[PDB]
């Protein structure tokens, strides 16, 4: 049959596959292939010719309602990048995982697996030079532009994945199309993007299956905030997207529908939902009269005419006008001598009947040209919000204007410091009076929030001086303060001292103090480290700065500052490793960083826990060799959550403090197995050199201008 | 909290986790370290000197009993040894994985995490300079040395592994301490070693939990055959690991023990199986929940054990711990052993229903009258044995390390004989592969030939492979699968080449018939290339030799044949898991990531090497052609699949318009059009810029497999 996991013995075990995954990229490209480079060859226009194209051929094997493929792969598109939250950033469209389960067969999905199948030819004509994950937006604009609708603009660069992200947590539900994350709609489980497990955001039907538009709107007011977009935004996408095609419900579709891909034949080659006897979603009907043009036609069905809840033909909730005057007022998108009705899904009413969401309606309906740039705009952020700063976006079709949610930065208008201005600087630093924990925790302070799955955050740009996090409790504002005000007076003195139009940022100061830190906690414990430093970083004004946005990047735990904001839900070690997965960490990469920090010592109000050592600020290995030595035993510290004391097992000394964070190195199987490598007696060495490249690794992360 | 794997929402999916584990290796040793010379640093000696000290230095977390660690020890080292199976040859001691979960917390390892925490220190002392894998086992080594009993010898080379085998399925029950897979005792599931989940072999207790010693004995002997054991060893090595320790069952383990490792607080930093009275009581220890020691003298060898099961008559009762044990029927034995803790207290011998059940069967009963009436032999046999077990699953000689590997070489290493004649250099590497290729013999067949020599090599116990040439020797010359009658038409014509390339030299130079069948695979494939238009050079090293039936143990290696393969496309009519579960579980012995494995199976059916040449899979028109038409033609749209009726395994490819029947095939090649990972990387593959890259990667995974067991060069 099948070996059982660990994880299917012991619930509760660790989840490190989601480290491991930053061990290796499964799939067969080869490690020195670059994607940017490959794009940059790629002849755009061809492949949006032959992407047009294919918009009107119609392929038997699912053939083209109205004609015309452009609905469904706007639908494909959207769904694509429907799957982001902006409390991890993870989901998106970056890697096209809507290629691999479990998304491939979330019940939202339902029939995309055909819409991709249809791209199967361009991407096999293009091979390497597109990504599945590029083409199937770039299917989503050719569509809406062959429409009739102009897009804002367009970016290639998304690397496609091989396999689905293991470290996104999808929901509580043990079942599709069910929820057990919300008791009143719009008071949704924290850091969910979606009310329903296998849902894009909400239930087209209304809140637990109920066609009640006003809590329907509550649902997707929460949601649509949840992967970034506000009011105007969301009305916009909702009513743009609509605009196109129709829902598919000829029949119920949990007794017509065949299983979904994981659980299909293997004849059916990787598609599913398989017709019994088309019947996607179980709803009914266009929205408007030209399902295949851009127009007014959603917005003044919706607010021009009444509707009222009923039961379509799929057994579904859905709305039809009160009235008959838009009876049979739209072709049937298979048999010309047939038509239908226009419908309205409870989320579409939910626009007109919200009060806030009214009066956007109502300002697109009368100047359809707001409607449409406000469409244009938010299609392009909502295709794009998940792929970093500008430095990233590629091609031709890459707007010239740079948006706030991208997160920019200014050029840095002056010449970088060289190898002797560095190796001043560093001795000035070390030279003020900051100590090594000072340094480390602030450059980790700043290069901390990274993070690879929608690539914000990190050191470039020096937002840690900025709102919000100039102010985060986890950064000490006071201590932070001292810091930066030193650093900045160094930055000043610089940059007047010279005459040769050089300068330097104090993006790069903080990191360059962080390396210097280190290095001096090296050279204490005898060894001599040169880490790698690559000046260009900029300093990011509030202008490029949109502060709410950061919030998303605040941390509940900090491991390397031993930090446990007393309100998680979940045990610390198993954030600690969520957030190390953010930093492309393997387990290795993350035991000898925290490992080797303890040694240094740079805890959130310079406590002492997880600190093994009588050497504060010298880089060693002590952190291990007294975590694993049996003279000491563990107890969980009295009136406590997270805390923990060590004793000595005979004479009863309490040793050490430590929190869950330190003691899980000595605890999970797999970590203590990297624990006593580190720990033994010809190891130190290494540790060291292996903390220098995690650490000089984090510096690093968002130096997209040097890629 | 945590994220719901793929498994859960489809039991069914394909585990190709299993292959993934070979696409990297976690921990954080160095690409480039290696092992084998690391140990040779290694004062070996020092490290016995520490491990004997150790012996008799306790430690008051967990007290030694009778003041001497060594038979804890020994068991440690068994367990470790103990998991081994010889149907895919996985568990074992080789890679220390008793360390990891699920094994780390497996009932019947009970408090060997007590164990191995105390080896510790030694560890960190030492180093990289010996594994936990090879240190374990000289645990147990000089445990018994320390004891009175000189070891056969010891080879060290077991590099560590940083985390579980996901390949190794342990069976059906959902439970530990349950069994699901035999109804008759003797009668287990086959592919298991063990005769209840969480157990090493069998239940000391009996048969679900009976008695029975003559039940017992049916579990013990079909467990022991299934870790390469004959009645013989299975009886020198319970009787000589017997001979030493005690069972600890002071009270219910189910009540007074606490949660497994995986399970334990994390204050327990590791450990697990907490006694409420507290480890550190001695007399209050529990691990099986049976209680008592076997001999008088439990850290001596002597035949203390044998003596006391044949020469006292033994009944059934519910020891200390609720666990069904034997006690001696008359007094002569009361009290004469010492307390393993207090100074002052005695204790009564005592029997497992697995002990007893040596005596009442007929056979093993022959066994142990004759080890009681020859102490030497005994001796003999449990020295083998005991090597033997510990070293079963580290391959063939070339990878025995260190100053204690005895110069004889077992068979069950599977011995090959030394190349007394110079290799062939450059230029006869040429001429013998345009004489392979000028030779009447297809392309098709020197693939095939290369390939069923080759694809027997298993990484998890390092058997099989195509040095030796035991593809030409019983029994695999007659596996079904190799087609015995073709086979022996292409032996013997590249039989006939190494003839006339032997009896042509004038100097010292031979060529061995395992070296001409992988030349000859790499040379067609190399031809199937160049009729695509590439020119591809596939490395290539002698060296392989040509072992004998004396250095073949042909019974060993039916464990090695297989019901399925994909090169071949070959589906045995008896599998009851889906083909392209095997094929998977498969490429996980031969080292392969998901992405060799694509590569392989697409590109070889543009060759055509099929199993009595039939045309499954082959979807190109120009066979012995390497190209990418596999990928192109089972991406068409255009072809529509369907089971063929009236068959097991076939499917048909029909043209979605006309209705023709287009191809044919098994589940082994639609299995890349069908799962999505799979699918992903065939897209790869099948794009109009990628031939060239499928041709290198294909070439990259054949060399590749053709060479794994080539330890000679290492
Ligand atoms: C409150 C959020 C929304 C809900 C609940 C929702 C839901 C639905 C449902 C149930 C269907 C029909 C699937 C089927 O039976 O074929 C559909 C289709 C469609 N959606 Fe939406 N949607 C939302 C937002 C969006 C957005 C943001 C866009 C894109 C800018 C878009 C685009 C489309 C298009 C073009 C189709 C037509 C597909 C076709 O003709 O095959 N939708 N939607
Ligand atoms: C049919 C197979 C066997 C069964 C069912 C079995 C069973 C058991 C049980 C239940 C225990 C006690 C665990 C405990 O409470 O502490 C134990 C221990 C022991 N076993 Fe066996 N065993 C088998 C074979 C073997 C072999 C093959 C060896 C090694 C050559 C070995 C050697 C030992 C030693 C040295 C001890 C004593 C550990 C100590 O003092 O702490 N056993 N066994
Ligand atoms: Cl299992
Ligand atoms: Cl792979
Ligand atoms: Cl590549
Ligand atoms: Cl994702
Ligand atoms: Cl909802
Ligand atoms: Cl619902
Ligand atoms: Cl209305
Ligand atoms: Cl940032
Ligand atoms: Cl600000
Ligand atoms: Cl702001
Ligand atoms: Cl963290
Ligand atoms: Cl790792
Ligand atoms: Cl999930
Ligand atoms: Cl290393
Ligand atoms: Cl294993
Ligand atoms: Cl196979």
């Amino acid at each position: 049959k099948r070996p059982k996991s660990n994880q299917d013995w012991w619930p509760s075990k660790l989840n490190l596959e989601i480290l491991d995954q930053n061990a290796r990229d499964v799939g067969p490209v080869e490690d020195d292939f670059d994607y940017a480079e490959e794009f940059q060859k790629l002849d755009l226009e061809a492949v949006k010719s032959d992407l047009e194209e294919l918009m009107t051929s119609s392929q038997d094997w699912w053939p083209a309602d109205y004609g015309h493929y452009g609905p469904l792969f706007i639908r494909m598109a959207w769904h694509s990048a429907g799957t982001y939250r902006t409390a991890d950033g993870r989901g998106g469209a970056a890697g096209g995982r809507q290629r691999f389960a479990p998304i491939n067969s979330w019940p939202d999905n339902a029939n995309l697996d055909k819409a991709r199948r249809l791209l199967l030819p361009i991407k096999q004509k293009y091979g390497q030079k597109i990504s599945w994950a590029d083409l199937m937006i770039l299917a989503g604009n050719v569509a809406i532009e062959s429409m009739g609708f102009k897009t804002f603009g367009y970016a290639g660069g998304r690397e496609d994945a091989f396999e689905e992200d293991k470290a996104v947590n999808w929901g509580p539900e043990d079942e599709f199309e069910t929820q057990e994350r919300f008791d009143e709609p719009g008071e949704i489980q924290e850091g969910l993007g979606a009310s329903v497990m296998g849902l894009i955001y909400v239930n087209p039907e209304g809140p637990d299956g109920n066609p009640d538009p006003e809590a329907s709107a509550k649902n997707i007011r929460q949601t649509f905030d949840r992967m970034a977009m506000n009011d105007k935004e969301t009305a916009a996408l909702i009513a743009g997207g609509h605009t196109f095609g129709k829902v598919h419900g000829a029949d119920d579709p949990e007794e017509n529908l065949g299983p979904e891909p994981e659980a299909a034949p293997i004849e059916q080659q990787g598609l599913g939902w398989q017709n019994k006897n088309m019947i996607t979603s179980g709803i009914e009907g266009p929205w408007t009269q030209s399902p295949t043009e851009w127009d007014m036609g959603y917005i003044n069905n919706l607010l021009d005419y009444e509707w009222e809840p009923e039961k379509g033909p799929g057994g579904a909730w859905q709305w039809a006008p009160k009235s008959e005057e838009l009876k049979n007022s739209v072709p049937d998108a298979h048999d010309p001598d047939e038509k239908q009705t226009p419908m309205m899904l409870t989320t579409d009413i939910a626009l007109k009947r919200d009060p806030d969401y009214r009066e956007v309606m109502e300002t697109f309906q009368e100047n359809p040209m707001e409607f449409g740039m406000n469409f244009a705009k938010a299609w392009y952020k909502l295709t794009h919000r998940d792929m970093g700063p500008p430095e990233r976006f590629l091609g031709p079709e890459v707007p010239d204007e740079e948006m706030i949610w991208q997160d920019p930065l200014p050029d840095a208008d002056y010449d970088l410091i060289g190898d002797e201005e560095i190796a001043e600087l560093k001795e000035e630093i070390l030279d003020s009076d900051l100590s090594v924990s000072q340094l480390v925790k602030t450059a980790w302070a700043s290069a901390s929030t990274y993070r690879d799955s929608d690539k914000r955050g990190g050191a470039n740009g020096a937002r840690l001086r900025l709102e919000p996090q100039k102010n985060w409790e986890v950064n000490e504002p006071e201590q932070l303060e001292t810091v930066l005000g030193t650093l900045e007076n160094i930055q000043t003195e610089f940059n007047d001292s010279r005459s040769d139009g050089t300068q330097v940022s104090l993006a790069d100061l903080i990191v360059l103090g962080g390396n210097a830190a280190v290095e001096q906690a090296a050279a204490n414990a005898g060894y001599d480290v040169e880490i790698p430093f690559e000046p260009g970083r900029v300093d990011a004004g509030p202008e490029h700065t949109d502060a709410p946005s950061f919030d998303a990047l605040k941390p509940k735990v900090d491991g390397v500052r031993n930090y446990i904001q007393d309100d998680i839900t979940r045990p610390a070690e198993e954030v600690l490793v969520d957030n190390a997965d953010l930093l492309n960490l393997t387990a290795s990469e993350l035991t000898a960083l925290i490992g080797g920090m303890r040694s240094i010592g740079a805890n959130y109000q310079d406590t002492d826990l997880g600190v093994f050592t009588d050497e504060p600020e010298t880089l060693t290995n002590d952190f291990f060799v007294n975590l694993l030595d049996m003279g000491t035993e563990w107890e969980p510290a009295a009136d406590s959550e997270h805390r923990y004391k060590g004793l000595d097992r005979d004479t009863g000394e309490v040793k050490w403090e430590a929190t869950r964070i330190d003691l899980i190195f000595g605890s999970n199987d797999r970590l203590r197995a990297i624990s006593e490598v580190y720990g033994s007696a010809d190891a130190e060495k290494k540790l060291v050199h292996d903390f220098v490249d995690t650490w000089s690794k984090v510096m690093k992360l968002d130096r997209f201008d040097l890629e």
